[PDB]
């Protein structure tokens, strides 16, 4: 079998150190990487987060959750897919470990986090959740128009999780596996941009008048998700060469949506989605970076001096988009 051919191999490779794989460096790229490689990756962050001693997961039930995971990404969609979700899990990992987070949160949570990073875009149809309202999906009438694609991304996750040959969670007592799925339920949700939109005021509040306090569950659940955030945006941070390339695999997606939305629901796309702004794409980055990002890495830079670079990060991109757009 095919499949048992991949698993096997995978699960007999020898999983090479974090160091060898580069990927405690905030600057880390996937693009010389095969799927394989992406995938002993995965391995090492677990391991290196000490999650695999921690949860008694058997090696072999990892290998195989990780590529189930890689299998349930699609094949067509030009950024939603397994190496955006890599990449995601990657500056988690970074963020957790040259970023200093790791010291302000307890195991159980940086194994959801984990989980959560990898799974967070799940079978993603590279269409918005307001595509889907618009065009009555099945998805968006399961889960009431709220946060239809995210509901859809945790569903998947909760499924792969359940499968035989696959419960990386089966060394939890039921007590820690439920606390365990909320985390990571709310985390998925979290990346919901809207969702960021309208929580991140209550989180730069705190920063600002000194109050943020991760013992207080509220604040703690609110800072994963700023954190989910930071991380399913990390590309803007990342080296100018990487950025130029995911922002072209980004509006690649976006341009697809608005044809069919002229198309098929006879509606003007907006810029973002509108294939006549091509050449406005540098300006488009600015203004995402300027409403959304700054503020966030800014943010994270408070919490944790040694996230800095994600904000360095951010700023060199602005200043490369903006030569563009002038
Ligand atoms: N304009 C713009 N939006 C981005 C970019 N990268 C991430 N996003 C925004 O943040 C969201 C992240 O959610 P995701 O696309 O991973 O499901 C995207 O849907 C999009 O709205 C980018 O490079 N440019
Ligand atoms: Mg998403
Ligand atoms: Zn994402």
């Amino acid at each position: 079998e095919e499949e048992t051919r991949e698993l096997q191999s995978l699960a007999a490779a020898v999983v090479p150190s974090a160091q060898t794989l580069k990927i405690t460096d905030f600057s880390f790229s996937d693009f010389e990487l095969s799927d394989l490689e992406t995938a002993l990756c995965t391995i090492r962050m677990f391991t290196d987060l000490n999650l695999v001693q921690n949860f008694q997961m058997k090696h072999e039930v990892l290998c195989r959750w990780i590529l189930s995971v890689k299998k349930n990404y699609r094949k067509n969609v030009a950024y939603h897919n397994w190496r955006h979700a890599f990449n995601t899990a990657q500056c988690m990992f970074a963020a957790l470990k040259a970023g200093k987070i790791q010291n302000k949160l307890t195991d159980l949570e940086i194994l959801a986090l984990l989980i959560a990073a990898l799974s967070h875009d799940l079978d993603h149809p590279g269409v918005s959740n307001q595509f889907l309202i618009n065009t009555n999906s099945e998805l968006a009438l399961m889960y009431n128009d709220e946060s239809v694609l995210e509901h859809h991304h945790f569903d998947q996750c909760l499924m792969i999780l359940n499968s035989p040959g696959n419960q990386i969670l089966s060394g939890l007592s039921i007590e820690e596996y439920k606390t365990t799925l909320k985390i990571i339920k709310q985390a998925i949700l979290a990346t919901d941009l809207a969702l960021y939109i309208k929580r991140r005021g209550e989180f730069f509040e705190l920063i600002r008048k000194n109050q943020f306090n991760l013992e207080d569950p509220h604040q703690k659940e609110l800072f994963l998700a700023m954190l989910m955030t930071a991380c399913d945006l990390s590309a803007i941070t990342k080296p100018w060469p990487i950025q130029q390339r995911i922002a072209e695999l980004v509006a690649t997606e976006f341009f697809d949506q608005g044809d069919r939305e002229r198309k098929e629901l006879n509606i003007e796309p907006t810029d973002l989605m509108n294939r006549e702004k091509k050449n406005k794409i540098p300006s488009m980055q600015v203004g995402f970076i300027d409403a959304i990002c700054l503020q966030l890495y800014e943010a994270l830079t408070h919490v944790s001096e040694d996230c800095f670079p994600l904000l360095d990060g951010c700023r060199k991109n602005r200043q490369k988009w903006q030569a563009l757009a002038e």
